[PDB]
């Protein structure tokens, strides 16, 4: 049965509640991204009606040949009429196509529901900064103080150097980056450029990265693995076991492995700074974990919420556990009271 903060009150709207079945009273399923938490349950047989970004309906169609009947795609940054109801879609700074959704009910209340989302300053100058907003639906993956983690400009800095060094030093390296999911392409197609290369990958990846509109993306990406010395490969093959075997499968063109796991946070980020970032080596593979974030920092949370001061706050991610909410109940308190809203 669908959880209350998926439920849009005064609509017959859900978000991200495909796994429910035939929810009672719901005439439009929105959909803010694709990932698998959140499209869980859609498939070809599907019959109500989806509203989503352009990107995202390109994914529904492709990936899970959702028919083309039901899949609606809006423009950003433009008011639109839903079943008689005014949205708004706006850019989550998550994934491709990742949205946020502005609901204008019927009654005069305003509502966000922000989906996954990076808050950004950026989005202070969208259509948010123009009326108020009654209830916000917030992405709190990171809402503890000891969640930081750098700019996603440092860490390709960073990825971009270490990758370029490696290759000028041993033109035999390979470099290998992991994927899971849609998101992070940043990583993998800023390395590729500085070598000078296209990245190679599975063809099924190469669909993915088609439905994306990426500009230029037939100049970038490939499926002849030869052609390419940026490989992708899926994120559980990133370990010394899974990459040997794959540097067998490279017919001798290469004696050294260079990787990259993306991850979310990950402890070392309390003590150690992006700069003094070291790798887990065996032999000739040196694998690096690099925390490239498509999440709200704590501190980057904050400053979203404090400008936007809100009347309510649900969370939507960390609410399985009593000690948890509790927790993120006690910072919303601090935030509003240091704000005075
Ligand atoms: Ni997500």
């Amino acid at each position: 049965t669908c959880p209350f903060y998926k439920k849009i009150p005064g609509t017959g709207f859900t978000v991200d509640a495909f796994q429910y079945g035939v929810v009672e009273g719901c005439t439009a399923y929105f959909l803010t991204h694709f990932h698998s938490d959140h499209y869980a349950g859609l498939s070809k047989h599907f019959t109500f009606p989806v509203y989503c970004s352009e990107i995202t309906g390109n994914l529904l169609k492709n990936k899970l040949h959702v028919q083309e009947q039901y899949i609606h795609p809006l423009p950003l940054d433009t008011e639109c009429i839903v079943n008689g109801v005014k949205v708004v879609l706006l850019d989550a700074n998550h994934c491709p196509g990742a949205v946020m959704i502005l609901f204008y009910l019927p009654n005069g209340t305003v509502i966000l529901h922000t989906g996954d989302f990076r808050a950004d300053p950026s989005m202070e100058r969208s259509l948010l900064a123009d009326q108020k907003v009654h209830m916000l639906y917030l992405d709190t993956t990171y809402c503890s103080p000891e969640y930081t983690f750098p700019s996603q400009q440092e860490v390709i800095r960073f990825a971009i150097n270490t990758a370029f060094e490696a290759v000028t030093l041993n033109p035999h390296a390979l470099v290998v980056c992991g994927t899971y999911s849609i998101g992070k392409e940043k990583v993998f197609l800023a390395i590729a450029d500085v070598l000078g290369s296209k990245v190679g990958m599975s063809q099924e990846k190469y669909k993915t990265l088609q439905c994306l509109n990426i500009p230029e993306i037939n100049s970038l990406i490939t499926t002849d693995m030869c052609s390419s010395l940026v490989h992708l490969l899926p994120m559980m093959q990133i370990n010394f076991k899974g990459l040997q075997s794959h540097l067998k499968k490279c017919g001798g063109k290469y004696n050294q492995i260079l990787a990259f796991r993306p991850t979310g946070w990950t402890h070392s980020n309390k003590f150690t700074r992006i700069a003094d970032v070291i790798p887990q080596t065996k032999g000739n593979i040196s694998i690096y974990g690099i925390p490239y974030s498509e999440h709200s920092s704590y501190l980057e949370m904050k400053r979203f919420v404090q400008w936007l001061k809100p009347q309510k706050i649900i969370p939507t991610v960390n609410v399985g556990t009593w000690k948890s909410r509790s927790t993120m109940e006690k910072y919303f308190r601090e935030w509003k009271l240091e704000a005075g809203y």
